[PDB]
């Protein structure tokens, strides 16, 4: 049925959202470094997080003890327009966060299917559970590269591998994605949304726990891992 338990934080402006979200993430990463010696952060791509990344890059925490990776990646060169790694390197891995330990998902294999196993092994060393995961949501209800238009959705939702390939039919590029099992083996998830359309889609997502229609529900419907939704018009 519908999803009834939520934690929802709204803000005047995207800048107010970012300022707060950057502070919460930085605090949680530093508390993880304090507790365990190394922390792990998963971030998502797109235009939504770019200012957040800029703000995070200036936070004075032990960045060199933070391991960072991507929720998903387009199977394109890491300097291409469509690369999430390119956006992360330009905007996050700057300033104080220059010092962090980033690993992307793209590798030399010609397809995500062929590269997935190498990608999964390259992360086997990240601190898990992940300390902080930052997600987005598409207007179709997708998150990561868990797309309702892809044949590989059930695999993404049920595999124990850390990452798998997916091939959306309603969005461009072969994809690699972290799996549900990987994303939910985390301490804190943030869902970062902007604008009235995304708010409408989020409300639609709460109408049910049918993950195959809107895969963001796999994150919203569960009760073990805290999820805080940050939104501004």
């Amino acid at each position: 049925g519908m999803i009834k338990e939520t934690v929802f934080k709204s803000f005047d402006t995207p800048s107010a959202l970012e300022q707060q979200l950057a502070s919460k993430i930085a605090s949680q990463l530093q508390e993880a470094v304090d507790a365990r010696g190394k922390a792990s952060l998963v971030v998502s791509g797109g235009s939504t997080p770019l200012k957040l990344f800029q703000l995070l890059s200036m936070k004075s925490i032990d960045w060199s003890d933070v391991y960072i990776t991507l929720a998903d990646e387009r199977w394109v060169e890491a300097d291409a327009d469509a690369s999430n790694e390119r956006l992360v390197r330009e905007h996050l891995l700057q300033n104080r966060a220059s010092n962090a330990k980033f690993r992307g998902l793209k590798n030399m294999f010609s397809t995500a299917e062929a590269g997935a196993d190498m990608a999964a092994e390259s992360l086997s060393n990240f601190p898990r559970p992940f300390d902080v995961v930052v997600l987005g949501m598409g207007n179709d209800g997708h998150t990561c590269s868990w797309f309702p238009c892809s044949a590989e959705l059930e695999n993404a939702l049920t595999t124990q591998a850390l990452c798998v390939a997916t091939n959306p039919t309603t969005a461009p590029h072969g994809r690699i994605t972290l799996s549900k099992s990987a994303i939910l083996n985390s301490r804190q998830i943030y869902l970062h949304l902007v604008g009235e359309q995304k708010l409408s889609v989020y409300r639609q997502a709460l109408e049910s726990d049918d993950v195959h229609a809107m895969p963001i529900r796999a994150v919203l419907a569960q009760r073990k891992t805290p999820v805080d939704v940050f939104w501004s018009a």
